[PDB]
């Protein structure tokens, strides 16, 4: 039996290596990674890989790994797939911990925009969790933390993290992690997966997929939002992604909104992430 070596970037930035039989389905690798992480609440997570145009794809746990990575290296990342709208309801602190690690990367990367004060508050909870109670000894007036807090660091931000850290004396890691989540979960881009698209008039938009529904970011003025109840059906054809919207009571006919995606693969990827999030919505 022939086995392929897999490399998985974990959310702490470390590498996990294991072997699976070469015809293995994604679930086999995912189960190994989750066991390594002592993770039981597995349904919120997934593995991604980078394709031959270097975009993120979810590894489908039901399909052979070889038919998804195809020509590429068996290199993957471990990621949050479904962001819980209420992290306080997860059963395990270790689940909340990995969710925090993912969000820290969402913030540093700029995928999750955050005000100065929220960047500092989130950072303050990360420090409390990681180092425990504030200590002046390892924090001079010139202190800069090893922790990455934001897409752009300033001395201002470092100082505000320290000032807020001082207020958390006696907080345990699980408590600090829960506060981090209670704040992060309220950010307007929490758990929003963004896709570049053009509207039916060829105007560049962003489509966001999340637990509550679909977002169309035409720009800062006019964000259209479709709760999952409002979406009748989704479809893709060629480079096109179409959404059917229920009529208001007594209107007779649903409306169709069409979008142009970069290519066929980008359309299919959007479709699949919408289907997966809609099932998520359905079962909450
Ligand atoms: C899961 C998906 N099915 S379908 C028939 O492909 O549109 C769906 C069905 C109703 C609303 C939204 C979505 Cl995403």
């Amino acid at each position: 039996p022939k086995s392929m070596q897999c490399k998985v970037i974990l959310l702490d930035g470390s590498e996990y290596t294991c072997d699976v039989e070469k015809r293995s389905r994604g679930q086999v690798l995912f189960d190994k990674v989750c066991e390594h992480l002592n993770l039981l609440e597995k349904d919120y997570f997934g593995l991604t890989y980078r394709d031959a145009e270097n975009q993120k794809n979810w590894l489908d746990p039901a399909k052979e790994i070889k038919k998804q990575v195809r020509s590429g290296a068996w290199h993957f990342s471990f990621n949050v797939k479904f962001y819980p709208p209420d992290p306080a309801q997860l059963s395990e602190d270790i689940t909340r911990y990995y969710l925090c690690l993912q969000l820290r990367d969402d913030i540093v990367s700029g995928r999750l925009p955050c005000s100065f004060v929220t960047l500092a508050l989130l950072g303050s909870y990360t420090v409390q969790s990681e180092l425990g109670d504030y200590d002046p000894d390892e924090c001079g007036s010139d202190y800069i933390s090893e922790f990455r807090f934001a897409p752009n660091h300033t001395k201002e931000l470092e100082d505000k993290v320290i000032e807020l850290h001082k207020s958390h004396r006696g907080m345990t890691p699980a408590e600090a992690e829960m506060h981090f989540l209670e704040n992060a979960k309220k950010l307007s881009m929490y758990g929003v997966d963004l896709h570049h698209a053009k509207d039916s008039e060829g105007v560049e938009i962003m489509l966001g997929v999340c637990a509550s529904g679909l977002l169309i970011y035409r720009d800062r003025l006019r964000i259209n939002r479709f709760a999952w109840p409002k979406v009748l059906k989704i479809s893709y054809k060629r480079n096109n992604f179409y959404i059917k919207i229920r009529p208001g009571e007594f209107e007779q006919f649903e409306s169709t909104i069409g979008f142009k995606l970069p290519n066929h693969r980008a359309a299919k990827r959007l479709w699949k992430v919408c289907v997966e999030h809609h099932t998520f919505f359905r079962l909450l």
